[PDB]
């Protein structure tokens, strides 16, 4: 299975200055639950924002840089290499990879952050005409999680 995994706001903002625009611990938990034991594919800038590979899953970084070789990270140099990866593969970001892959993936795990943030990077537009809502779950708010959010699993029609 090839899936997108993304958090985007009401206007599809996903990033600002190579960081997440919001702080939302429950969404990190969400990512942890979905991707532990599986594979994340991410663009080079996304990897650099994190700085080190995420624990307990395969980290794959797409870059044109043949000098790229990071401990704990597998490198690919082409989109076509993604299709060779075994198991459940999550396209993890950022804007450029999402734009390249949204017409290719089987499904999308989207956390809709229900606010309007300043962004410089965006998830591409999509229509529910092409995507069935497998599930939609309102996130729980508390002291540590103060922005409303919804977990969507969308499957290509
Ligand atoms: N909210 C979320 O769910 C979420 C998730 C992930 C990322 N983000 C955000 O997204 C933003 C970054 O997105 P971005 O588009 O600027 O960067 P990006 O997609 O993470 O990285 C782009 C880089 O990936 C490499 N690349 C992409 N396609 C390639 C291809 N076909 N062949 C070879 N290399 C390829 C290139 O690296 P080289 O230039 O090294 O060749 C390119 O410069 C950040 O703000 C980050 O915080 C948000
Ligand atoms: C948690 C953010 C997020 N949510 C959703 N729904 N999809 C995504 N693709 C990303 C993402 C991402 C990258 C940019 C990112 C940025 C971070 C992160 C992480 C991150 C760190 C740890 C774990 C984990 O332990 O599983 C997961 C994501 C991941 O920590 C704070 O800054």
């Amino acid at each position: 299975t090839l899936s997108i995994l993304v958090a985007h706001d009401l206007q599809r903002v996903i990033g600002f200055e190579n960081q997440l625009p919001w702080h939302l611990p429950n969404d990190l938990k969400h990512v942890k639950k979905l991707s532990t034991g599986h594979t994340l594919v991410m663009g080079r800038k996304t990897f650099e924002s994190i700085g080190k590979p995420l624990p307990n899953r395969r980290n794959v970084v797409l870059t044109s840089d043949t000098s790229f070789n990071v401990e704990g990270v597998d490198v690919i140099h082409s989109i076509e290499d993604i299709y060779q990866l075994p198991g459940h593969v999550f396209i993890f970001g950022g804007q450029t990879l999402f734009e390249e892959m949204i017409d290719k993936v089987d499904d999308m795990y989207i956390t809709v952050i229900e606010g309007k943030f300043r962004g410089d990077t965006f998830f591409p537009p999509y229509t529910f005409e092409d995507w069935e809502v497998a599930s939609s779950v309102e996130g729980k708010l508390d002291e540590k999680n103060t922005i409303p959010h919804t977990f969507l699993h969308l499957i290509r029609k």
